[PDB]
């Protein structure tokens, strides 16, 4: 129970904690949002194929740069650690997609069920615009009840069916995001530690 990843979803950290965890979590999206395609209609996590309402690729693109400027591609950091959560990212989203439904969860409503609320925070508090560019991430043009998304995509991870050797891989592997997820945001705050 450290720091730097909670004064996150507050409106804390200086800007380049932000930047940073924003190409972190561009690195992290990728990934998974292109092997959540490359399994769009398998039974362990089809229902769970919400495209349009949650995907976080684009807004990120859109935000990486007003964040680091055009040539974002080559001049935004890939760290050691973000390149790990892509690995056990890969690694499942093609060979053992059935806790891929763990990532998902990990991610989308570890990262949604704050809405407008570090959005209408981050950019009142960072001389950021207010009509939303630059916190992208934090925007869901597509969630009217996002509390009510939620019931839905968790009452999706009812209808999937799996004995208990799997159930059993799901939620280890989701302790293993629940990992991925903290290993970063403090290599994330350990990174920053030498920066004039």
């Amino acid at each position: 129970n450290s720091e730097f990843m909670r004064n996150f979803q507050k409106g804390q950290v200086s800007r380049e904690g932000f930047k940073l965890v924003m190409a972190s979590l561009y690195h992290i999206y990728t990934a998974l949002e292109e092997e959540i395609e490359r399994n769009k209609q398998n039974p362990v996590y089809a229902p769970l194929y919400f495209p349009e309402e949650l995907h976080r690729r684009a807004a990120l693109e859109q935000d990486m740069a007003f964040w680091y400027g055009p040539h974002w591609q080559e001049a935004i950091p890939y760290t050691p650690a973000t390149q790990h959560y892509v690995k056990r990212l890969h690694e499942v989203g093609g060979t053992h997609p059935e806790l891929l439904v763990a990532h998902a969860y990990t991610r989308y409503l570890g990262d949604l069920s704050g809405g407008q609320v570090l959005k209408k925070i981050a950019q009142k508090a960072m001389a950021l615009p207010s009509s939303g560019e630059g916190l992208a991430f934090f925007t869901f043009p597509s969630i009217d009840n996002p509390t009510k998304f939620k019931q839905l995509y968790r009452a999706r991870m009812n209808t999937l069916e799996m004995t208990p050797e799997v159930k059993h891989r799901v939620t280890e592997e989701a302790k293993t995001a629940f990992l991925l997820n903290i290993e970063l945001f403090e290599e994330l705050q350990a990174l920053l530690t030498e920066e004039h």
